[PDB]
């Protein structure tokens, strides 16, 4: 069902864990198959699992990691802020990202929007 | 203007040291009159500047900090980690919050949706 504020913490901490392995796959099952995602706000969204999953491998030697606990709220939505560190032409880079998603009544990613721009990325 | 990303994040750190000292009225005047705020994310909004103002007066010995950089889009958008101190009828607890804010053609804040619940409090 609509995932609770505990539950939402949990899931979105799994994502993140995800992203830091890399795991293509059970990345794009945690989301809605017509799931949205912004990346970064203000661009044009994509849709769709295929969409998403072209995303992720085009995008992801990466890491991630929480750097903050996860804001919940009761409406199965949540934010959380997190790095992601990976390498652009040779140069190690870090970039700063808050994401907020909300959840679907089966626990899957039905929007995610995703909060960064050139002053939070550091090479 | 629609203030630029690096001014969305010059304008949301102000609010945090505004929120830390407790001038109610300088918080104030940094919302657009008929702006809203959804806090916690979930609950009814409340709206104008006469509403916000009550809102503050009574939440308002409390400190506020940046626990993490401001992330800011490039269409007035920014979302930023902090925490508030405060005291609960004696006792001492904290708050982890993340804050979304949407900014107009003024630099005033448009909309602002608050992201916390129990699971995000320590007393
Ligand atoms: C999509 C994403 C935000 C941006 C982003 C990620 C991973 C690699 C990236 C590589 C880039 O060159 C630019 C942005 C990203 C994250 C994966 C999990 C997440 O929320
Ligand atoms: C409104 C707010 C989020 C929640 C909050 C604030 C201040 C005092 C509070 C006291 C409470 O008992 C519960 C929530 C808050 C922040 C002031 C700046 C901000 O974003």
């Amino acid at each position: 069902n609509l995932p609770t504020a505990q539950e939402v913490q949990g899931l979105m901490a799994r994502f993140i864990e995800l992203v830091d392995v890399g795991d293509i796959e059970a990345i794009v099952q945690m989301y809605a198959d017509d799931a949205t995602v912004e990346n970064p706000f203000g661009q044009p969204p994509i849709h769709g699992r295929e969409q998403i999953a072209a995303f992720y491998r085009q995008g992801l030697k990466v890491r991630a990691c929480l750097t903050g606990p996860v804001r919940a709220s009761h409406n199965g939505c949540g934010a959380m802020p997190f790095r992601v560190e990976m390498v652009w032409n040779g140069q190690p880079c870090a970039l700063d990202v808050i994401d907020v998603m909300r959840f679907d009544e089966h626990g899957r990613i039905q929007t995610m929007q995703a909060y960064w721009s050139e002053v939070n990325l550091s090479v």
